[PDB]
């Protein structure tokens, strides 16, 4: 496959070229805004990489890659509204810069624009793309609802948590890879194998996000360190920490304090104290083990793909780099 | 074609049978709720009527008919949020019964469920259905944004108003008819002719809604009489009324008072006084003329369709009944 | 027994004489205010009537009678806060005239002042008075909590409703009568018999309040007609109405609309429509039957009391007058 | 007397055993919650110590000791509502964890449960317990109202401040000791002597709390340092500081700034600057002198009690330990 | 003097000609808006009438007449903000159409523009105009503050009420007349005589407004009937009504209910009931007597002015017409 | 001229003596409060200095000097309301200590009191004082509106910014000097020359305030460092910084974040980062150059005044000291 940097450069050129709606501005200005917040564009690049590895061009896969990115950004726009997020990537969220009604309607327009980007494909690929895309989009809705339901549950199991993050953050990784495979004309059995890789990669990636939310390096315009702790989100780190009967009661008591009932200094003490319980309980290590375990499962999936050994080496290195390890 | 009553009965059976997602309840309970608020189901029945007239069965068109209804209800769910509507058809809106975040996410899930209802069609019809559906859905978003933009404009032309209501309320009428024609295997030229009928019908229907909002018979759990007046919506009735230099200045002055700066009795006096200006200006008659004119255009479209004369008589009668006239 | 009018006159003299705390004004001004809102003073007069019937004087029972009234008013003060009531007996509630913190603290001071009014009794009666008073006060708290719990339950049984109104409104009727009996030196078996009368009377009285809330004559500064309907309170009238499978579904649908999602006219239509369902279902008649049935049970209790036949005739007439019937 | 640690251990066992109401949970769950927030339980242990010193057992005094603690916690529950406190002892307040209406009603239920804990005593002690308890409870209400009244007064005298803290925080110390003496069968003259000790101890203790609010060691989940300063509470420390005509004008000017008109850094500068004025004015020393003076008065009261010299040594040491001094 | 209608016509021409500032629009657009709300322009026309009667022209007095109107409108702009008025003369208030900050700043600009309209006068008249204008403007501020102070007083005397309405509404009537006299070159003794007429006229006019607020004919876009009653304003009508010991207690009790604690129907019942107390107490008649009495005092002032008997007849008729009587 | 310190001492004596209105307290208490917040009283002292330099006494100019200070404080009172300022000079703003309505009405009373302080001047000076005062006051209103208009403009030129700060902060400096010259009997040509000095001085002074807002030394009860940055005020520092095409895009992006969408730490990072862009762009130096340039223009104006060379040396030194330079 081409280098990430080469694919990203082509991708950002083709994005500007294929997303051109401008009028009415009240609808489309926020689409250009959210697509211009930058970053790694991991999801669309999985589509291009999959395509190349299986014999097609980036150029062939490009409209589908752009659908994936438009879709993902549609989810961020509605999610920022539902989560009352003020900033995304150091910039105002769409509903803050404009208004909530703009966020609702523009996000709706982006989901539809994503579907439209499939229309240049032949009838057979068009059908296959729409089918895995729609199943994935509806799964992402279910994952969102599960995550909301967990907010008022005091009894969430690790299996239920892994099912939720699979639907909410991993199926679209699978889907992005599967779409490149569809464009290359690969069969269903092969499509499912690359999909499965995407599931294990996506689960490792999200478990890593759970870990770094608590233990990650602070960035002022980056993700707040200890946001999950402050908001009492029951992530893999917390769920594993409370399996230890020594820490469980005083972890549950920290997770009973709302941040609106607390001063800055109380919130910071809660983050330092809960971080220490995460280490001492074995929860932090159990989280690093689960990330390691999903990454290995993803590497074994790569070994079984019908792609050239170069392609497996590139994918194996990309997977290790994504998980902050070295090649 | 079968009778409306026969099609509606089959439609409500097939709706219950084909929309079965139940878990998670936080996502899908509101889908069953909004689909159970009743009424005429005009849009899906246009799909079934189109199908029958051109040779297919209701049963063949049914999944597409249900897509149309799921789509329309998705738009009502987001619209009720954006318009802060408390009631729909005498019952609490989804965002009032549940919450705004439920309305946002459930509406997203309904748009995706609509797309999925195309999946049993052959690859050729699947392609055609998705294409006219997506273009229609994005047009409905544009119409919504235009209607929002008109709120802060003091200078809206009749042409701009007719373009907005075409996108917001008529293209989906066209689309519902065009989808039945696609299922019957009709060609693009014929599909566009039935689409065009739907445009003229949909414009007549919406101009009728503008008229009845001011002059309609009061229903307590029905549409408020004078809601457009209270909210200073610049509808066809107002736009034509202000063409009269005798009424224009004191109509613009009534339309400058926000209802939040007014007592009940002031609002009622504003409605009675503006209603009288609508009559005396010629605006009310000009609105009835435009409804009459669009209805005639729709009747001429029916005369040119490639359908049996029975089918034209049934459609001609359905069009007159819809516009509160007699056969 | 003396006439109600004679007892009430003595009672209001002794009230002014025995509740004299004035400083600090921020605490005690609201006590004088709430005790001066007038009405029938039913509860304290039951204490005086019980005392006389069993051989003691009004004067002997007076401090205990005043405790009962101070207690009852303490409950109204906290209840007006918890129910967000703006007016009581045509005048501002304590928390509206002053503030919520005044309502909380003054109500606390009134409960304690009630207990103190027992202190002139001999050690034996003091003990008995405190014991039935405290059990009654804690039962009234439980009844309040049950009524709150019923707000979020869709499944309340008639037995659970009768248990709630017994605790919330009837045990204090029983208690007021039992306290007069204690002051007259009557034994526990007799005390319980008059208590039981008070339970049946209190249940009849509250079932009558449920009936008149819907069907009572309007008083502008009196209880709103249809308040229970507007607030979707599941009272005996509603619980019996929904036993009719013909009315049940559209009663439950009316009871799903919050009044904050409705206009005045929608609220008035809901009250007229639900009132009609109450009649047509058999719920209204079943409510009048239950009032009749509790009143008869109370009359039989009177026949078994150890009091002079005069005393039974006076009590029998008082019971019928209270229930808006004739002697 | 037994050791504090031994009495506390027995007390927490007997508390769990004698406070068993669980249904309805909406009423009683918050009672178990507030009684489980831990700490020294000073007030109930004064009751047990008094009992032992005068010849009775802890076991005899236990129900009365538990009444004292239930009473005190009832006051904290209403006080946390009226003061808008978010946390108590590092945990959410009842009105934050549940709601305000829960706090109002559960607190009412706790006052009544306290009264009920007297019922196992003989009629003579029952009478005496209820009488000093009720007088104390009503005095605590008056002290609360005085403290509220001082918020809008610019003219509060040291005598008026000492009278307020006596009613609000000291009479219950007196009362707790007096109740143990009543259970031991001691006479009124002796009961008043131990009561008086409790008054002087309670005044020393509260003057110490005034001192430590400004000058105490910071605890993140403990009492905020400088809360009285931030809220402009006119405590003994401020009242003595303004007797100095050199500091008075700029102290009154600091005490004119609301914390809602200030940034964190302004609040911290106000606390550092006012703390310095407290030292330099002589106010801090005058506060330490008043604590010393009340402690000595309490020690002289101990010398005059009719108890064994051991008992006086234990009480003398307990008094010095409470005031953060050594034996 | 010219007819009111002739003076008003010249006045509205000269207003448009002499108030021409347009940029920046954010400052001056609201000046044109508030000056275009129409009505009788009584105050400026008093200036023109005074001028003519004493020998000058309307044209000479015009800039001063316009100052008076600009001043009066400046007071209405700030008053509408402070009173939270939504409408003025059937149109949105400046702070509702724009914002509060616009109302504050534009009103400030209008006071200054008023002062500037004196600048074409000779140095002697300029001095005299500025002096009576400034004293009047500061008196109007004092009257406003007194009216605010009366809101929290339960003890307002008729003398204090008459002093307040003199400052708030009458001194500017006096001032407008005095300014015309200054322009005609009249001496101080004569200027004070016409001023005094204006005081008695202005007091009659305001007492009439107090009367008509309760008893006036309803106009939907006019002054609310019973606004003073709803807002518990202690006007001459209420102050005289409570002199009757028969009505006083239940009038004070009606005047204790805030309209925010009341339903529409309670407010309407309060207005009907208080109106009846106003009649039956003698308060309504005492108000008509005071209006009659001030009008007669004004007529006697006219008899003593140094003007032609025509001028006295015109002024006498104008005074009677203003008070809704006939010539 | 006398020393600043000598003039300030006389000024504060004469202020206390000439501003004596006390009743009603609700109107005048806030006038005494805002005039007692201290500082340099630059503006009134310019009036006294101008008077002395041209031959009059301080005593002659004093009433006009006090008008200037009363006027300036009137503007601060309304400005603190419109800007929602909580503190002024370390003390609560008038609208926070009292209320907004007090701020509106008291500020109105202060503008009128200012005008009244001209009344002891002879008719010729009275006329000249009123005329330059009123033109200045109306210009200050226009400058305020321009500054408000700039909040919603993305396109503000340096010329438009300099025009706004001239009207908002410099014309009153000119005016204060011109009034002293009028009192000394100087001619219009000379009056305009001292006015012009005041314009250049006032522009230098305000450009210095723009500079020190970003780069000034922090004072806790002083002006917040980086307030203009936090509020995205487009001051000379920002306008010059964005002329550099290297910094412009990321400066505009920082200036797009509202502080309500940011944490403390994000605000502090924004201030540090924007401060660095101000230096590196050349904007900071260009601001120091413009201050230097206006100061030199002011020094040249001093050289051309018709005053004694002493007077020019004193004024030259005062100008350099004001701009934080040395003599
Ligand atoms: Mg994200
Ligand atoms: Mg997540
Ligand atoms: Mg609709
Ligand atoms: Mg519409
Ligand atoms: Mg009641
Ligand atoms: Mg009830
Ligand atoms: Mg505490
Ligand atoms: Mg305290
Ligand atoms: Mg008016
Ligand atoms: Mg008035
Ligand atoms: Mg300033
Ligand atoms: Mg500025």
């Amino acid at each position: 496959m081409n280098t990430l940097k080469s694919l990203r450069t082509t991708f950002l050129e083709e994005l500007k070229s294929k997303v051109t709606a401008t009028e009415p501005a009240g609808l489309y200005d926020p689409v250009h805004y959210i697509l211009d917040l930058g970053g790694k564009r991991l999801r669309p690049l999985l589509t291009l990489m999959s395509a190349e590895m299986y014999g097609a061009t980036a150029k062939d896969a490009m409209n589908a890659a752009i659908a994936v990115e438009v879709f993902h950004n549609f989810t961020l726009l509605h999610d920022d509204i539902m989560d009352a997020a003020d900033l995304r990537r150091g910039k105002e969220t769409v509903h803050k810069k404009w208004d909530v009604n703009t966020g609702i309607l523009t996000g709706d327009a982006m989901l539809i624009m994503a579907y439209r980007l499939f229309e240049d494909y032949d009838k057979d690929k068009f059908y296959q793309l729409n089918k895995v895309f729609s199943r994935t989009a509806l799964e992402v809705c279910e994952g969102q609802q599960h995550d909301v339901d967990f907010e008022t549950r005091d009894d969430v199991s690790v299996p239920e948590y892994l099912n939720m993050i699979k639907l909410k953050t991993s199926v679209l990784v699978g889907c992005a890879l599967q779409m490149g495979a569809i464009i290359a004309g690969v069969d269903e059995k092969e499509q499912e194998l690359i999909y499965d890789y995407g599931i294990n990669l996506g689960l490792a990636f999200q478990l890593m996000d759970d870990y770094l939310d608590a233990f990650g390096d602070p960035e002022t315009f980056g993700k707040e360190v200890g946001g999950d702790i402050r908001e009492n989100k029951k992530t893999y780190l917390y769920l594993k920490s409370i399996e230890n009967n020594d820490c469980a009661t005083e972890l549950k008591e920290w997770f009973a304090l709302h941040f609106e009932n607390m001063t800055e200094e109380q919130i910071d003490e809660k983050k330092e104290t809960v971080k220490v319980f995460f280490e001492q309980s074995g929860g932090a290590k159990a989280t690093l083990d689960a990330i390691e375990s999903y990454t290995q499962k993803a590497l074994k999936n790569i070994e079984e793909l019908s792609i050239a050994p170069e392609s497996k080496k590139q994918l194996t290195d990309f997977s290790l780099q994504l998980m902050g390890r070295k090649s």
